[PDB]
């Protein structure tokens, strides 16, 4: 049941929450009696809560938290259809959840965790809400997890750009978890390269992702598999890595190998399979100060699978190949979808010169990667590596991507190259010693993929 | 210090700044005494002034000088937060600056590189303020270089689909420049295939530039460079291009080389650098009226360097072959982001049918791109090209992107080739005259790279 629509103008919410001396307060009536304020010693408030509600604009008022209230957000809106806001003032939040636990950056790591479904933890909660938008407002003074929160089926949301960096932990945080799902919203790229950016839930449903980043690594499994196979649901060939190598030669269904690595911050070795490649190159008539840095965020796609040990590790070095910061990733932390894959973050630290990243082994042996990292393809029978590099400003040192002109016909459509028919040994009776060669070049060629 | 949030709705200011009149006029006061009006003889104003605010939302009003008073703009917001504009009417500017120059259409060249860091030159001027939105009003009879102005650090903005070609030389001139500023902003793509356009700046700032445009050479140096060199910081190969040669057969990292070409409009020769491709290919059934160009803006992106005397050409050709238009760019241009790289646009004439691209010396000597066109990597330790081709319209002819086929593992997963190791010469004793053929072809295999 619903009412529409609703309008509000210039209208302000301020102070409306159970304060300290609120909590405390006993109210003396007219006839000497005596009713205690408070309904429990964990009330928590909010200044505006709408629920059951269609087409409801919010134009140009303020929603504030003025005298320290106790406010699981500024606006609370569930279950309501096209709420839209129109240059809001927002400032000055009081963080709690709905059970009254204080929201501090000393423990923003556990609210996260344990406070993830909780109805709180932002500015304005957005629970059920389809057509939401927001656009542009000024916000400061943000005490709570994040300035936005999204969460049960807010499928088409459009967030414009406030002021990025003044809650704890993010400017977007997307809640929503739920397979049969489908949530598509548009997010100002101003907001994902700030000190505060999005979580990895909010990336996954970012549909204009493209405008802020740009992937420097993508690859799938091929169709029809190499000889020594029996599928084709992982790469068989070790072609997109630098070191390394496969599981096993005489089946090649198995994908890489996974070496032990006791932790991500320890140095990895040849026999693991991982890249490497630089940022931050600028020469030496430039200052620090004026050159900032490439990456700000790596996002990285994966396949989900339920158990694990087997790790995705990624390295932020610097000079003298020190390890700045680390981070595992196990199989079950893809579950952005819970079903089919995920999304993680990556924070790259400022001075890093280096980047790795890889796959390992968390167990002391050695594994592949069909059986530890995707369970014997339980879930998911093609397998699939992204990842995202969302850069501090858009092209400052240039974007990564494939090389392409348009005047040469090599990269405009392609080489004119065919594999050549098999050609049989060289078993002539007319000369031996030629071939030696003759043979070798020949077995050379169809070991290397020039010859069938 | 600010008041926050301002409201203003249907609220009008027209024809408010100094007039002809109003100069020369001089006040009677009521005790006979006169008062000149005027401070000076370069008087300037404008409708609305706004500065030291946040919050502030104009919803429907209208700004226009009728009239014609002496104004530099019609709004001036500066220091300001969250500026939000809600479809006003905006008309009849008289284009002056804050010192009195009048701003015509015979000196719009002059004022642009004379007048950039100036509060002046457009409809809506908009100085440090972050959350500016413009909502795409109806905009005509502009008088001034552009109908918005974005600087001092205005790093979000969405500019609407506003009426595109009213000003003299842009529709949105983004003079933004320093270092340590990251701008990020969203402008409607129909602003940037118009007749006027976008400047080079607001190009570089442009978050959705993918949305209008296309790659149509992406070319950036290797990590581990070839066997001659002395460092991997340009391209040690001429396979992005059709014409021209390495500097030195010796060295391969001084770049590539650049031939003497007296002025752009100069005809470009085999020993020159350069690439060539058609446009605008219709058949005889079609008439020039219907079949409209194919690219409208060519938008190059290059690393900076403070000096050089080589060139980075382009030209545009019809049939026959004679030049319609070229220009040159100075590896200084490259400073929209001053200390790394920057952006250039070139204007394709219309009835061009051939579009020529490359790297030439304008001094009277064989320089390399090492030392002539990069300061010796003083500035930028890898060189890269982006050239991105703005379409008269989305995707008439069809947009050009690398290859692409889900069904072929040749371009899904890439070919499964691999270079052969090197094979010995053939020295066998037991026949002669052969191995003239078996050697000359094994050490054509080492030279093509198909062995190492």
């Amino acid at each position: 049941g619903h009412s529409a629509p609703v309008h509000f103008f210039n209208t302000i919410c301020n102070g409306n929450g159970p304060t300290s001396f609120a909590l405390g307060a006993t109210y003396k009536t007219t006839k000497n009696e005596y009713i205690k304020v408070m309904d429990s010693v964990n009330d928590v408030g909010c200044q505006a809560y709408f629920q059951g509600l269609s087409n409801v604009q919010y134009i140009g008022g303020q929603l504030s938290g003025h005298g320290s209230p106790r406010n699981t957000s500024l606006a609370t809106i569930t279950q309501c259809n096209s709420f839209i806001i129109y240059g809001t003032d927002l400032e000055d939040i009081n963080g709690f959840t709905t059970d009254g636990t204080a929201i501090t950056a000393d423990n923003i790591d556990a609210i996260e965790s344990n406070y993830l479904k909780d109805i709180s933890g932002a500015a304005i909660v957005v629970s059920s809400c389809p057509g939401f938008k927001i656009d542009s407002p000024h916000i400061f003074k943000i005490k709570t997890l994040s300035t936005i929160k999204l969460m049960n089926n807010t499928y088409n949301y459009e967030i414009g750009g406030f002021t990025p960096d003044e809650a704890l932990k993010y400017n977007v945080w997307d809640a929503n978890g739920l397979a049969t799902n489908r949530i598509s919203g548009v997010i100002h790229p101003r907001l994902v390269n700030s000190r505060l950016g999005i979580n990895s839930v909010a990336f996954d449903n970012m549909s204009n992702k493209l405008d802020v980043s740009s992937l420097i690594h993508n690859e799938t499994s091929q169709i029809v598999g190499l000889t020594p196979s029996t599928g084709s649901n992982v790469p068989h060939t070790r072609k997109m890595w630098s070191n390394g190598a496969m599981y096993s030669s005489t089946d090649l269904n198995n994908g890489f190998r996974l070496n032990y690595l006791s932790n991500h911050n320890e140095p990895l070795t040849p026999m693991h399979l991982y890249n490497e490649f630089s940022v931050s190159e600028f020469g030496g008539s430039v200052t620090e100060s004026n050159a900032l840095d490439e990456i700000k965020y790596i996002f990285i796609q994966t396949t989900y699978a339920n158990s694990g040990d087997g790790r995705f590790i990624i390295q932020a070095l610097d000079a003298s190949g020190s390890v700045l910061s680390s981070n595992w990733y196990s199989p079950q932390s893809f579950n952005s979808t819970f079903p089919i894959s995920g999304f993680v973050r990556f924070d790259v630290p400022t001075g890093a010169k280096k980047i790795r990243y890889g796959f390992v082994n968390s167990a002391n042996y050695t594994g592949s990667l069909r059986s530890h990292f995707m369970s014997g393809f339980a879930y998911n029978k093609r397998f699939f590596l992204k990842i995202y590099a969302v850069y501090n400003d858009l092209g400052r040192y240039g974007q990564f991507e494939p090389p392409y002109s348009v005047a040469i016909d090599r990269f405009r459509v392609g080489d004119n190259t065919t594999q050549m028919p098999s050609i049989p040994a060289s078993s002539a009776t007319d000369v031996a010693g030629v071939n030696e060669v003759i043979n070798s070049l020949l077995a050379s060629l169809k070991a290397n993929g020039f010859m069938s």
